[PDB]
């Protein structure tokens, strides 16, 4: 497994606690009802250690590019502005967020052809998988 089978554009099929996370992140109604009925691609490219992913829905469109294993400023789609750094290892993407003391871990791996994004803050979790699109 390497950090380039992750790469192309990949469409959201399924989730499971997605409200669930964002309410433990603290994000408030109108972002919790956007995210609820987005249907977003994430697009990821990497070459070598320089990641690129993008979420483009028509509600709402992110987009971060960061050096693996360097600290760096994301702001969050809710709009946190954390200390994210993110490193391939044990065959997956792991981005790891820090902000005013909380701290919140994404993993992004593919299994059985589908990227697999899980998220955890405080052990509350998410499933999100995503089917791979033209
Ligand atoms: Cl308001 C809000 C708050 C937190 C969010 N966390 C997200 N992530 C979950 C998957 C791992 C990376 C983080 C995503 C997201 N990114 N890629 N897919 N969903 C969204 C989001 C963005 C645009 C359209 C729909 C949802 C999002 C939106």
């Amino acid at each position: 497994a390497t950090v380039q089978q992750l790469e192309g554009r990949w469409r959201l099929v399924d989730s499971k606690g997605f409200d669930e996370y964002m309410k433990e992140l603290g994000v408030g109604i109108a972002l919790r009802k956007m995210g609820a009925m987005a249907k977003p691609d994430c697009i990821i490219t990497c070459d070598g250690k320089n990641l690129t992913i993008k979420t483009e829905s028509t509600l709402k469109t992110t987009q971060f590019s960061c050096t693996l294993g360097e600290k760096f400023e994301e702001t969050t789609a809710d709009g946190r502005k954390t200390q994210t750094v993110c490193n391939f290892t044990d065959g997956a993407l792991v981005q790891h967020q820090e902000w005013d003391g909380k701290e919140s871990t994404i993993t992004r791996k593919l299994k059985d052809g589908k990227l697999v994004v899980e998220c955890v803050m405080n052990n509350v979790t998410c499933t999100r998988i995503y089917e791979k699109v033209e």
